């Protein structure tokens, strides 16, 4: 699996074992900018003030 | 251990099994307000945007 991994856009990198999932957290009133991107293995959960996207194709976050 | 898990003060939980740190994610331009907290096993990485604590002690986030 390949996620995004960085604020900025297209760069990458490939996940290691056990991470199957991209990630991206949003400020939830900003959900135009990632804060934070990259590979996980279980989806972080969302808080009061961060929603969490997971998704599980190549540089689907 | 125990970590804080909200945004909000005081509240806590008891870490699951195999997460023994507490991590706090704050906007590096904020770093007064977290925007998420909770346990996790291996500390986050930070982001441009995002810086991440972690450490080892209760609710020590």
């Amino acid at each position: 699996l390949k996620c995004h991994n960085k604020l900025v856009p297209f760069l990458s990198k490939t996940c290691p074992e056990g991470k199957n999932l991209c990630y991206k957290m949003t400020l939830m009133k900003m959900p135009k900018i990632p804060i934070k991107r990259g590979c996980t293995d279980a989806c972080p959960k969302s808080s009061l003030l961060v929603k969490v996207v997971c998704c599980n194709k190549d540089k689907c976050n």
